């Protein structure tokens, strides 16, 4: 039924890497090490991936389990249906902006989470918990005006 990302989310047309390879991105673990907007206290979320766009991460209050699917109307975007250990449920949308698969991935995430106003973010994932801001993203970050990503709770 849902064939495009929520109204107000940034489709980022023209700003996403060419040739995104889902096969190489949705494997292994991804640490969420930095983000444009951040909460307090900062934490270290490890995103564990599995086949068929499944993922697990250690969320704000308990493990979170998500099942993904492509969004037909928006190239590069995925919809995740997530459930939480406290019994909650939500939908979240994401696109991989840039990645080298082996080290870092810059993502865009957006959702309504029950509101009419979207909450979004730019997220930097690393394969190591000690990962920081890669030299290779320098110009791309400048272009997106992401000049000062907040470091989170991983080291
Ligand atoms: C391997 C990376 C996979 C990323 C998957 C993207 C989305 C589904 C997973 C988690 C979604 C979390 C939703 C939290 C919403 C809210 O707390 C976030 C505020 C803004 C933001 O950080 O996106
Ligand atoms: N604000 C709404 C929606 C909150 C919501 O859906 N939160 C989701 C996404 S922020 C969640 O439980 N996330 C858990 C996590 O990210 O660890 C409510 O309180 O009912």
């Amino acid at each position: 039924e849902v064939t495009s990302i929520p109204t107000g989310c940034n489709a980022l047309s023209g700003k996403i890497m060419s040739g995104f390879d889902a096969n190489r991105f949705f494997t292994g673990d991804w640490y969420l090490t930095h983000s444009r907007d951040s909460e307090v206290p900062v934490r270290c979320e490890k995103y564990q991936t599995g086949s068929n766009l499944q993922l697990n991460f250690n969320g704000k209050n308990g493990d979170v389990k998500c099942s993904g699917s492509t969004v037909s109307g928006n190239q590069g975007f995925y919809s995740f249906q997530c459930t939480t250990t406290s019994g909650g449920s939500f939908t979240s949308y994401m696109a991989v902006v840039e990645t080298d698969y082996a080290n870092y991935a810059l993502l865009y995430r957006c959702g309504l989470y029950g509101s009419t106003t979207p909450k979004d973010n730019f997220l930097l994932f690393n394969r190591q918990s000690s990962g920081e801001i890669p030299a290779g993203l320098s110009t791309k970050l400048n272009q997106l005006e992401l000049t000062s990503l907040n470091k989170l709770g991983c080291s």
